[PDB]
C-alpha cells in the first residue's frame, strides 16, 4: 500500500544513477545541491550522473561522535538546479517500520520497488573490513550487489541500501540531523 506511492514520488524528483570506478549507484539528492550516495561507491570530482558528468565541489564521508563509519557520502554537485528539498521526510530516531519498500533505481535495474516488509535496526555490521554503526535489516532474499537504494516507508525515508547476502538486505540510517 502506501509506501510505494510515496517512493515513486521520492525517486521521481530526487533519484539518479551514479556511475564510478566501484560500480552503479542510486544517487538521493536531499536539498540545494546535496546528495547522498553509499560510501563505497568511491566518487571522485567528477561522477556520472545519469550518464552525463557532473563536477563535485565537496564531498563529506559521515562518521559518527567516535569516527566510527556510518557508509554514507554527502556530495555536493556543480549545478544550478536545487533538489526537492526532501529534508523533512528524513527519519529522526524512529527506524523500525512494518512496511518498507526498497527503491533502486540504476541503469541496469531502473525502477525497480521491492516491498521488504519489517525494517529491524541492527546497529553494527562490518562492511569489508570497516565497523559500521547504525545499519538496518530487512530481509531482500536476491541478489543486487552494491547497486545502492532508497529504503522507505510511508511519509520517511529510512536508509540507503548498501547491500544483501542472498537473503537479508542492509541500509545506511539516512537521519535528518546529518544536513542539518
Amino acid at each position: 500500500g502506501p509506501a510505494f506511492e510515496f517512493a515513486v514520488a521520492m525517486m521521481k524528483r530526487n533519484s539518479s544513477t551514479v556511475k564510478t570506478e566501484y560500480g552503479e549507484f542510486t544517487m538521493l539528492g536531499i536539498y540545494d545541491k546535496w546528495a547522498v550516495l553509499p560510501r563505497h561507491a568511491k566518487p571522485g570530482p567528477t561522477i556520472l550522473m545519469n550518464d552525463q558528468e557532473v563536477s563535485v565541489l565537496d564531498a563529506k564521508e559521515l562518521v559518527d561522535k567516535d569516527g566510527t563509519n556510518l557508509e554514507l557520502t554527502l556530495l555536493k554537485l556543480n549545478r544550478n538546479e536545487k533538489f526537492r528539498d526532501i529534508r523533512g521526510f528524513l527519519a529522526k530516531e524512529e527506524v523500525e517500520v512494518n512496511e518498507a519498500v526498497l527503491a533502486i533505481n540504476t541503469s541496469k535495474f531502473p525502477n525497480m520497488y521491492i516491498p521488504v516488509g519489517q525494517v529491524t535496526d541492527y546497529g553494527f555490521l562490518n562492511l569489508g573490513g570497516t565497523p559500521t554503526k547504525r545499519m538496518l535489516m530487512y530481509n531482500f532474499p536476491t541478489r543486487a550487489g552494491q547497486c545502492g537504494g532508497v529504503l522507505m516507508s510511508t511519509g520517511k525515508v529510512l536508509g540507503i541500501h548498501v547491500g544483501g547476502n542472498g537473503h537479508q538486505g542492509f541500509s545506511a540510517a539516512l537521519l535528518k540531523h546529518y544536513f542539518n
